[PDB]
């Protein structure tokens, strides 16, 4: 049976590039041989990610993670993740009760989602 | 927040074998249209994952998503997913006192990982 979740890893090109996403947006905390795929773990939440070198390098999809957040820091947010000059997509217009995420890029096409409110895929609003 | 993990998406062309996949392999819980993108939610061991149909495909990476077991369940796990026939990199030989993963793909490019043991990540392995 399993167990829960042990790690996601993702590939990046760079890892200061990707530890500084990591960190402004999410404060990540970083945890911790001459390799060519070098690599980093971090704990964001509960949650341990590994970064590790090797090729951005794909084409952009809709598959994404979400982190929640609560809806009072979804502004908040926002200027962060603008502050590091990612792709966001723009925020639509909304109606009172609709809940609020944020969809937007590190710098290897992996799509990140800030989620508050109930859950649901909220994709389709773009 | 960041309080935690909210969900994860995955985008796959057919939504009837990706359940197929995830409830014979992981034993996901499926949770809860006319549109031409439905969707399901799972969930695996707490974790919240939707998948949602689309496109054709991705090229393959070594992104993945690697959920827990023990290590007296991994030839188990190993049986289950050669019965679906899906793509699996095989274990190679090992050492004592080495860890278990089984590392394999669905049916749309996705690579998942089954670790045993300690945390580490073990790509370096299939070198
Ligand atoms: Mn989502
Ligand atoms: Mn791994």
């Amino acid at each position: 049976m399993i167990s829960g979740l042990s790690h996601i890893t993702l590939i990046v090109k760079d890892l200061n590039k990707t530890t500084a996403f990591l960190q402004n947006i999410f404060n990540a905390e970083e945890i911790y041989t001459f390799s060519l795929s070098k690599e980093k773990f971090f704990l964001i939440a509960g949650l341990w990610i590994c970064i590790m070198e090797g090729d951005s390098l794909q084409e952009r999809t809709y598959n994404h993670i979400a982190f929640q957040i609560q809806s009072e820091e979804v502004d908040e947010y926002t200027e962060r993740i603008k502050a590091l000059g990612v792709e966001m997509k723009p925020e639509r217009p909304r109606v009172q009760g609709e809940g609020r995420s944020i969809y937007f890029y590190d710098f290897d096409n992996h799509l990140f989602e800030l989620h508050a409110g109930t859950l649901e895929e909220r994709l389709k609003r773009y």
